[PDB]
């Protein structure tokens, strides 16, 4: 007789099987009032007015074609369609590819000048169906499908010249890409990076591969880590319009400027502003000083002239430039002037109006929040996400900014769904005039489709309303997104609590860490994650706290910790389980820590700190010592490792060094072995010095796992690991 | 109450004490007084202070170890001391003139000298330095150059190569002088195309990005490293023109195709003897080549090779016996398989093929350890049949009948496990009993055979064990298809036939191996008995060693096989024993140990909770050639393919589901590559077997630095006393 009452919960199996699953709603807008979405493999052309389907594409029309297709992408005139196959992942964002190329208007496969296998990236001109591809770290180009490749670049050489394609530094920390191509609007110019590595040192590690390779493989991957030589960039425009069969292709180069070249710097940020204007952002090795150059195309000269009269400056005084690195700027339509994320006096970020002739510009936005991106721009309005509604950090919002008047602010959709709804995302048209919303919690994800015309409501596009409907009698957890104050200062937390929460009782904790620069680990979005299952089943509160360093809330904490890791925000981990189990239903004797990434060397560096208030914990693929990991994002907080930058710091903040601490704590370390962003050098050298003060702990390597230690079988493995240190330490049976 | 701790194992508390001793004549040693070195008289035990402690304190630097000129004349100091392989290193040396007592600083021999050595008379030293042989006539005089071939991690000239270290010679050295040091000879090997084994080295924490260290290493059936074998004439070397080299290359039945330099033994002063063995394993040629005057050239008349082989598995216990030649050089002795495959002296004529077997009988010759005149000295394990016991036996050459065991009786309670140390001419000899009892170590005369003195009899460590509950030790056999099979329990204290104890199955496992001994040992095993009240076992079952071939060779062409099984039935033969619980039965186990543990815990037989391997093989083509290959021929489809393929631990990982495992390696090791874990940890995440891991860095196969060590078997102890319940 259990009357229905809830009596399952959201079990280890739920979330490593996704019993439980998230619906989404992917689309992609082709023109200013149509998108592309995959009913079933088929591919259905909608008209987001009317809801109309037309079926773009069958299901059925390829593999015939005999290989897996692993993605498509449609020429934006709608005329031939490029088909991505034998996809090999390389790091974060690279990888190879097989390509074909399908005429939608006619029928048939392109037989003939196929791109060739082992493509690196390719990609089409924004209008008709000009193709920019790499291979073999060189540019090539095709004016037409079927015709012969125009070969741009000569010079690339695997692991040394890179054109178009960013190297394994500008990959994960600067452009958040592989491609260093962008095609001018009209496709009439193609800009493009050239890296060159030929002195970064290389990061070795064994691969083992199949139990079929008899001896392991070396990879070398070029890697600078902080203070080794850094790449070097050149940046260049060829004209796509006057290539030639007779003759190899002439690219203008755009050298940075006269600030810039006087050390080691940066290409940041590329950006059209016109058909023959494009702007460039450079950052100094030390990344607290930005120019951004604006740069014209000079008729009948054939080349490309940024006047000093329109370099803007972009510095900080108190930390680096922008959150990550500086923001990239949206252009008017003439491009005479443009709208930006920066700093404002007072610290927060927010969007200023800027002319491409003036030093100064007009912020448009204030307040004590932040922008958090520029998500469209027309004559008469802005777009833009922030967390400002209810003073909600880690809350997200689309607002409309009237250009011609600043005051005339309005929500697009703080009121849509209020209880449902706090975490927006949004897909704007060609040309702003439809947008999909997407809203990630408090409660589940709805997606919905909308009109700017006058910001009505067209349809909800995916309600998740079978998940919903499983959910019912599952006994989820839920979430409190609240703050405390220290020193005057809100900081934001979130616990996933367990069901039927219960004050009275002593509830054990486990502190999930990011904490990184800019990090928010508390906020409104909703998961289906390992928190979710320890919490319903397993009656543990996964808390996680926002403290200095922590992201969106201004420069005053974000830039707290600048030229010191390993202090504040390990610190304010520490205060935050303090002030957790000050609130009455938190067990003392267990308070567990862990996290990934930056995450593990907080954790790290917190258990190690001889606080006593942490029983154990979990570092997976950890920082141990930021000599060891990248330059582009370590010197950004860290500076350099030298006796004159900040060696003593660098030296200061080192796991390694706190060993003699783990004593007082039980400790698992997690790492992969392929891992080319976190090297297993780190948790190598953690562990050796735990074993040289002669403290036991558990570890686990994962053979031939990167950093997200993602493979299928790798993920179910860790994480079912993860839960039984984890048990034992809480003694949960 | 007091037990045997953890702590006492790894810090040591309750050492052992050895009397090792280094015979500078037929009736004199050197043995080190910690903080002294004296001259011992064997004959009346008097000794003189050969070489002050603090002589050297001037030098600065940190001396390793020493090496007295046979001459006596100079000694040879080495410091600088830089660990490599299992028995590779490289050092620093200087040499001292004793009858000037002042130290040597003209034409010194260079810094990362890679072996060095006396020749056996007068005070010629040869030794290696980057790959090249170098040798002095006189210490303070210019040394000659033999070789120019030199070429780091390619050619190496009287040094070994990684797998002639490791599984040939188990040296680094390949010098071999004549016997009044007229000759140096000497291999070279070529490792030209011998692919390299890489991993990384993290090193200190101030090294910013790992180094990869790159070691060639034949796996099975890679291609092998080439040698070649040279004879040089140190007499007549020449400051103006380069020494030369003659050659003596391998017989024309080795040369047919790949093969393998095994033993070099010098006859006489113008006789050496060579052993070559083929790829395949199982067919061994000795040569034995005479000088030439006239010719200059060394000769090795076809009607002097002596064939050893095999039809049932490899020749020798890992490699074939070494010859030991009367002084005429006309005749050898050497241990060989009978008719029944039990290894015995054989007595061999140069000129003639068939040998007469001087040894008889259901046990085995383990060495030749001396031969006089009149006397031949061996150890065997025949005294009352028991394998795992080893005495000393002299056998009267004009009377092979006439066989006497000297070291049987001396102390059959205390003592049935013995090794012996003779003099220069085997007037006296050094036994060393290490077991069952404290090892005891005595002087004797060989003309009256009486027992000069006790040199050490571990009384100081007795006085401290009577205060600790020390566990004892069981050696008997069980009977499987009417043959015997040895096993040893290190029962906890105070044991209790009527209590059932929890049991943890040590084994090793691999070819010719002997783990149930009569050796006194205190390690881990016995912390466990003493501390945890667990029983540790172990059992040598098909494929080990000392038993006879159809034993050992049980398992030829067919590792991971009647080992595996046989640990199993050995663990189910225990827990038929009503005193053992079989609800808490664990295995475990390094290299081949390891292994079997992990073959074992993948058998899904039921018999096991959990288990360990430390740097385990986890399958055969990522062990080297010449070990691997011995026992598992090549591994491709018209040789062993199929069975290389079915003897993986990697394809058992379903059957971990139903076992607890820690899985341990050290992330340099250079001998049983932490690949080989990766591999097995790889198939347990991909059928979503849980375990226990523990990766040790920049530690080879010994995990033997002071703080891994200790880290090591801690972690191990946590582990097997969580399995056990035990708190
Ligand atoms: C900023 C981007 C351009 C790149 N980037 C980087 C920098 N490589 C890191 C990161 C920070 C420190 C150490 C290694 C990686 C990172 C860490 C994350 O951790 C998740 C968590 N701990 O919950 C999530 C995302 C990111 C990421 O996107
Ligand atoms: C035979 C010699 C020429 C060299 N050698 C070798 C060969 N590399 C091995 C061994 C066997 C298989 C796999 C890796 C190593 C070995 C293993 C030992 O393990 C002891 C235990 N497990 O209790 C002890 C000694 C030895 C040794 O001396
Ligand atoms: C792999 C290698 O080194 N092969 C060489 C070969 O090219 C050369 O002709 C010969 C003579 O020195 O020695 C061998
Ligand atoms: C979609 O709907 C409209 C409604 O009038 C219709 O005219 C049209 O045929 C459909 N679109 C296309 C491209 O077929
Ligand atoms: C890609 O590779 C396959 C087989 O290796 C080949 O048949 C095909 O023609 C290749 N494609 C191109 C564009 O070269
Ligand atoms: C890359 O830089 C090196 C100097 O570090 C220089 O010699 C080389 O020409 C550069 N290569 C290219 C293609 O720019
Ligand atoms: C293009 O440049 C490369 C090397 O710079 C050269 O080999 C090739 O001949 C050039 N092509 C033309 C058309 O000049
Ligand atoms: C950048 O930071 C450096 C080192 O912290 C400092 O000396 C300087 O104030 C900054 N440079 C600029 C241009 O603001
Ligand atoms: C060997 O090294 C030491 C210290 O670096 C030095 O004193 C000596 O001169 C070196 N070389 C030779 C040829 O002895
Ligand atoms: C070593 O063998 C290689 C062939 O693999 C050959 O190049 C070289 O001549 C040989 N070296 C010596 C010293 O014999
Ligand atoms: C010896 O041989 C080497 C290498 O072949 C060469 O330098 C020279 O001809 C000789 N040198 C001496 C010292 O005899
Ligand atoms: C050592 O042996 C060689 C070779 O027979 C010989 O020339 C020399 O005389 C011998 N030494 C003595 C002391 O007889
Ligand atoms: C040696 O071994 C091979 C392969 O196992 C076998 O075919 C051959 O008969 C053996 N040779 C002898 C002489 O027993």
């Amino acid at each position: 007789h259990h009357h229905h009452h809830s009596r399952k919960t959201y079990t280890l199996t739920d979330y490593l099987k996704n019993t439980y699953r998230l619906k989404l709603y992917s689309l992609r807008w082709i023109s200013d009032h149509e998108y592309l979405y995959k009913q079933e493999n088929n591919i259905l052309v909608f008209n987001a007015e009317y809801g109309n389907s037309s079926v773009f594409l069958e299901n059925s029309t390829f593999d015939e074609f005999g290989h897996s297709i692993n993605d498509y992408s449609i020429s934006p005139d709608g005329q031939f369609i490029l088909l991505e196959y034998n996809y090999v992942k390389q790091w974060r964002h690279s990888y190879t590819a097989s390509y074909d190329i399908y005429d939608l208007n006619k029928r048939q496969l392109i037989t003939e000048e196929r791109i060739p296998n082992n493509t690196q990236w390719v990609t089409w001109s924004p209008v008709g169906h000009k193709l920019a591809y790499v291979w073999n770290n060189d540019i090539y180009v095709k004016i037409e499908p079927n015709l012969p490749s125009y070969r741009i670049t000569w010079t690339g050489k695997e692991d040394i010249i890179y054109n178009g394609i960013t190297d394994w530094v500008y990959e994960e920390e600067v452009f958040s890409a592989y491609s260093a191509l962008w095609w001018s609007p009209n496709g009439t110019f193609l800009a493009y990076a050239q890296f060159n590595d030929t002195e970064v040192p290389l990061i070795e590690y064994s691969f083992y591969s199949d139990e079929s390779l008899q001896y392991p493989k070396t990879v070398r991957v070029p890697y600078p880590k902080a203070g080794a030589v850094n790449p070097t960039v050149k940046f260049f425009v060829v004209n796509t319009d006057s290539l030639s069969s007779v003759t190899n292709a002439t690219s203008i180069q755009i050298t940075a400027p006269a600030s810039m070249l006087i050390g080691d710097h940066y290409l940041c940020d590329v950006t059209w502003a016109t058909q023959e204007r494009i702007s460039l952002q450079w950052l100094r090795r030390i990344q607290n000083y930005s120019v951004m150059d604006i740069c014209d195309y000079d008729e009948s000269s054939g080349r490309w002239n940024c006047l000093v009269a329109r370099q803007h400056i972009e510095m900080s005084t108190t930390g680096w430039v922008g959150r990550f690195r500086p923001s990239e700027p949206h252009f008017t339509l003439d491009g005479n002037s443009f709208y930006k994320i920066i700093s404002n006096e007072e610290g927060y970020r927010h969007i200023c109006y800027f002319q491409i002739d003036k030093k100064d510009c007009t912020f448009i936005t204030k307040g004590t929040w932040e922008v958090i991106g520029i998500e469209a721009l027309t004559s008469d309005y802005l777009y833009y996400i922030s967390n400002e509604y209810k003073g909600m950090p880690g809350g997200r919002n689309l607002y409309k900014i009237q250009l011609s008047d600043y005051t005339k602010v309005t929500c697009l959709s703080c009121e849509l769904n209020p209880e449902r709804c706090q975490y927006y995302s949004v897909s704007f048209s060609k040309e702003a005039k439809y947008y999909q919303l997407r809203c990630s919690g408090p409660g589940l994800p709805l997606y919905t489709l909308h009109s700017s015309v006058n910001d009505k409501g067209l349809r909800v596009l995916e309600d998740n309303s079978a998940l919903d409907k499983m959910l019912q009698n599952v006994q989820m957890p839920s979430k409190k997104l609240d703050f405390i104050i220290l020193n005057e200062t809100k900081f934001w937390y979130q616990m996933i609590l367990p069901p039927h929460f219960d004050k009275s009782k002593k509830y054990p904790l486990l502190l999930d860490v990011y904490a990184g620069p800019c990090s928010q680990k508390a906020d409104t979005v909703f998961r289906l994650n390992w928190a979710t299952y320890l919490a319903s089943t397993e009656n543990i509160i996964v808390a996680s706290f926002d403290g200095r360093g922590s992201g969106y809330q201004g420069d005053k904490i974000m830039h707290a910790i600048n030229r010191r890791l390993g202090t504040f925000e390990v610190e304010d981990q520490i205060e935050a389980a303090r002030q957790f189990s000050k609130m009455g239903f938190v067990d003392n004797k267990r308070i567990a820590i862990w996290g990934w990434s930056y995450g593990g060397y907080v954790t790290s560096m917190v258990l190690g700190s001889g606080s006593g208030v942490f029983k154990c914990g979990i570092a997976v693929a950890p920082v141990s010592r930021w000599e060891y990991y990248d330059s582009v994002y370590t010197e950004r907080y860290m500076g350099l490792p030298t006796p004159e930058d900040n060696l003593d710091h660098y030296r200061n903040s080192t796991v390694m060094s706190r060993a003699e601490n783990f004593k007082q704590v039980e400790y698992l370390l997690i790492h992969g072995t392929a891992d080319d962003n976190v090297h297993f050098q780190q948790s190598a050298q953690i562990s050796k010095a735990l074993v040289d003060v002669g403290v036991d702990f558990q570890a686990m390597w994962y053979t031939d796992e990167d950093h997200g230690i993602a493979s299928s079988t790798a993920h179910q493995h860790i994480y079912t690991h993860m839960s039984h240190f984890i048990k034992q330490c809480f003694s949960l049976p």
